[PDB]
């Protein structure tokens, strides 16, 4: 077994959290996965291994059941946590936000408890931009204000105020919280991506399926934004980038003996048109688009200030957009399908 | 039936929730009180029906229990209810926040599951002037900042959130959240009132046990604050007048057909040794008292501005600090045992 740390990984088999995976195996380190498989498939456990020749342990298990989650540190010996298992589609937030509330706080809360009852004191949790609202400006850095404008926002910040009194309540507590921008792309290897369930509510995997057949048309959402192209302005990131990201915060706990709260993000903001034509030239293929009305409560324009991360955990992205959109069309055509 | 409704009253055996249940009979509605005895006792649903003659159905349920939740509703024509239910130690919400945040946090949002699952869209609901956080002045309105300095006063935070959040996601809902000052007192039978386990966190419930004899004397948290004796100074709130305000409230998410939000307070603030001297007026009985150091989180001064209630549901506190004392000296010495 590994002398660098047994990582429990919930939601391992979602988007985020199997790149993750990924990554700490290459790294040496033992994995456990707990994911109740609500928003993902068994088979991208599958892929994970061909990828890295490891096997990590596989519980389908609801992280939210206390009972359930204390019979996975019965069969391992956890040293971390890394929380990514969350509901987090926006839309289906504010039409069933008890949902949301109930399983993305109470998750949490049975993963915390577990852990206290176990001595087990190291967590990485999953934060978002949505943390900051309506941004007055970008790039935004962490001291700005926290405030959500939709449920599944609202998780994540009092995810981040149910750490911070956890750690004041037994400040054995190491928490590292990182607030993702907007990650898109796979592993180089075009093995794991992202599988969206059904229409894809998020730009790159809508753009990915216009490109490959799977659907006719993307739709802009606004075209009359205070940007250069009316078109709102995000900052994609590379999910391996962001990947890297959570060993390098693992790292920093360790070596700073304390918590800590970092932006992931390039630090560089395009705007939906911008996407679109880096996609297209990446990937060889058409992706016509309509422009239409404004999505209820976007934003203009969000990206990231990456100098805290770059200090804080010695972490900058590296993959630009041209490899974002190459990575995540070699996943798309080489899976047309998703998974299985 | 009830022609008027049927209440679920969950931590309906709590104090404030006791005299709600008490008012509600009263006034004609039919109550069901859920509650797991957590921090009150089965006898206190007997006095209930002393008080009343009347017999509201008692459910000894966790109400974060969603599936034992649904067999109440199953079993009665819910119409509403009124959320009393948490835990509600400041102290220990700072030193088990995981027990705070699920306890107060998923009997709500039990309680909101299955709301929405039988289709009953009324709720009122008890917040706490704990949501303003350090006050920049008082009177507090309702527009006020809001921030919290505990675990305890996150989770009321939070079930405001989470309840704007549900009505955003069905516009047919009507939430009356309530913000309670300081509720002190009982109802005037002496039958029920404030009964806390060991030694009171509270003001009057200490107070009151130090005129009896159960406690030798009173601990006065700090004699150093900008007010006029140095001792902190709070909104005093019969908890039957703040009883009454959730009859109001009920009645104006049906008038208004619009959710609510305000303070339940009476507007004036009385000093730690205001209460001391009232308390002796009322019982006849010597309050003795050491002054020591202030107490972590305790604010200098906090009152509400009670327009918004009038305005809003035509309700005001009617009685003042004399009858609060004198109420609650009543239930301390008939009660030795308390429930
Ligand atoms: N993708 C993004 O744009 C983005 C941005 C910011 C933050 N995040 C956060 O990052 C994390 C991962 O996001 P993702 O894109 O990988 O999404 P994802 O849906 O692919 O991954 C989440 C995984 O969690 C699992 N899960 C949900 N609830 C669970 C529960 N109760 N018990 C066990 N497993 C459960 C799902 O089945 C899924 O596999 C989430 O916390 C999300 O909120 C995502
Ligand atoms: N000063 C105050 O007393 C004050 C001020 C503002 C707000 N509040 C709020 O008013 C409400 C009632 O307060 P109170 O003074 O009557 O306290 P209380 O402890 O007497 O009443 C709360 C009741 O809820 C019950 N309960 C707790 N968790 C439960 C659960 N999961 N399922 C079923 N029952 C549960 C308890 O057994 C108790 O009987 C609480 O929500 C409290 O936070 C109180
Ligand atoms: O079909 C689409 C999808 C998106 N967009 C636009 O593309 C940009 C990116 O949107 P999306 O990929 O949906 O991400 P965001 O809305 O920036 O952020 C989502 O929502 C945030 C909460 O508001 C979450 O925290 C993030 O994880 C993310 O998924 C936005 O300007 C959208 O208006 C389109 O024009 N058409
Ligand atoms: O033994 C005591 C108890 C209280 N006080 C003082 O009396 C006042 C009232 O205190 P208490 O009765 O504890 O109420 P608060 O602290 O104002 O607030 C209570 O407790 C929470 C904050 O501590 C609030 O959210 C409410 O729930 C309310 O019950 C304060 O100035 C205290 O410093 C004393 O001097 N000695």
């Amino acid at each position: 077994m590994s002398t660098k740390g047994t990582i429990l990984v919930t939601g391992g088999a979602g988007y985020i959290g199997s790149h993750t995976a990924v990554e700490l195996l290459a790294h040496g380190y033992d994995v456990v996965i707990a994911d109740n498989l609500v928003n993902s498939k068994r088979e991208a456990i599958a892929r994970i291994e061909k990828i890295t020749g490891k096997t990590p342990a596989f519980h389908e298990t609801d992280v939210s059941d206390e009972r359930a989650l204390a019979r996975i540190f019965d069969a391992h010996p956890i040293t971390a946590a890394i929380h990514f298992a969350a509901l987090k589609a926006v839309g289906e937030s504010v039409a069933k936000p008890i949902e949301y509330y109930r399983n993305n706080l109470d998750s949490l809360l049975s993963l915390l408890r577990v852990m206290r009852e176990r001595a087990v004191k190291r967590i990485v949790f999953s934060s978002s931009a949505t943390v900051y609202g309506v941004p007055e400006r970008s790039p935004i850095d962490e001291t700005f204000p926290l405030s959500a404008t939709n449920p599944y926002g609202q998780t994540k910040l009092m995810a981040e105020q149910i750490l911070r009194d956890v750690e004041a309540a037994d400040p054995s507590w190491r928490v590292a919280t990182l607030r993702y921008f907007n990650p898109v792309g796979a592993h180089e290897s075009g093995l794991i991506g992202e599988d969206p369930a059904g229409i894809p509510n998020n730009l790159m995997p809508y753009v990915a399926q216009v490109a490959v057949g799977k659907l006719e048309k993307l739709r802009v959402f606004g075209s009359d934004y205070p940007t250069p192209d009316g078109t709102g302005v995000r900052d994609y990131i590379h999910v391996v980038d962001l990947a890297r990201g959570h060993i390098a915060a693992l790292d920093a706990l360790e070596r700073r003996d304390a918590s800590l709260t970092v932006n992931l993000g390039t630090g560089r903001g395009y705007s939906v048109l911008e996407v679109v034509r880096a996609f297209e030239k990446a990937s060889g293929r058409a992706v016509p688009y309509e422009l239409v009305a404004r999505r209820p409560g976007d934003v203009a324009e969000c990206y990231a200030n990456p100098a805290a991360a770059a200090e804080t955990i010695g972490w900058k992205a590296e993959r630009d957009l041209e490899r974002m959109c190459a990575d995540h069309w070699r996943w798309q055509e080489n899976n047309p399908r998703g998974f299985v």
